[PDB]
């Protein structure tokens, strides 16, 4: 298995099965014949197998050669910013003293008061399904949680072609019905840049936190989005490619595994 070198780490992205919005357009990693366990049981598995959950700060420090990672290091991440992240996950993180990354879709968290969040063309959810800014700031101030961008409004599908086939918003040059054309490279870069910039500003404004990482929705990213993320200062990126993060893996291309859980 993985070399124990104070540098190589695994990342585990946790998804609550009751937030069942998975996407057609997205090309997610295979989940078939993988057992869904409870979150508490997951935290107990982590412990008993000898994993040592680490923070993003610890990753950065190991790369800079200041402090090596502990053995069997793992990064836990919780994206999308649903309310259960605060009421269920947060007190377990505290009880086990495990750090985590929480990645915020800021157009969801920051939606106008009294309005519903549209997730898909046929699905809207109440504003209060999501953690409040005050709740996120509290997690950030606990010392246990690193806040990250899950984009502002890239956590959805956009039109890839005239008929109606969808692709992830961040990856594709989107087709514009009003223009009668696709986005050009300049337009595309501008849209993704403004999105990332907005999510970082909103997070800093409301929590005081300067983020330094992006968790790409649906693992969708490319050369252009990585370059643009770098321009806005987000030099840490998390993908859906699985595998060990060995020293030759750039922190812009962090690998992670996806696992589903149930809460009680
Ligand atoms: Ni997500
Ligand atoms: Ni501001
Ligand atoms: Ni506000």
């Amino acid at each position: 298995p993985d070399p124990d070198d104070g540098l190589t780490f695994r990342v585990l992205s946790m998804h609550d099965v009751r937030d069942n919005l998975r996407a057609s357009f997205a090309d997610m990693p295979d989940q078939f014949a993988i057992e869904t366990r409870t979150l508490t049981d997951l935290f107990e598995w982590i412990r008993v197998k000898g994993f040592n959950p680490i923070s993003m700060q610890q990753i950065i420090d190991s790369r800079a050669g200041v402090r090596p990672l502990p053995p069997r290091p793992i990064l836990l991440t919780f994206d999308d910013g649903y309310a259960s992240t605060y009421t269920k996950v947060f007190p377990l993180l505290a009880a086990f003293n495990y750090p985590a990354v929480v990645a915020v879709v800021t157009s969801w968290t920051d939606a106008p008061a009294g309005t519903k969040i549209r997730l898909s063309p046929k699905i809207e959810v109440p504003h209060d399904f999501f953690m409040t800014w005050a709740q996120l700031r509290e997690m950030a101030q606990s010392g246990l949680v690193e806040l990250a961008s899950h984009s502002h409004n890239l956590h959805r599908g956009v039109l890839a072609n005239p008929q109606g086939n969808e692709q992830p918003a961040a990856s594709s040059r989107q087709y514009l019905p009003a223009s009668g054309r696709y986005e050009n490279d300049a337009e595309y870069r501008a849209r993704v840049r403004q999105d990332l910039k907005t999510s970082a500003h909103l997070i800093r404004h409301h929590t005081g936190v300067t983020i330094r990482s992006i968790v790409w929705p649906y693992g969708a990213h490319n050369r252009d989005t990585d370059q643009v993320a770098a321009e806005v200062g987000l030099n840490i990126g998390l993908t859906l490619q699985p595998g060990p993060n060995t020293p030759d893996v750039a922190l812009t291309q962090i690998r992670r595994s996806l696992v589903d859980y149930e809460v009680n």
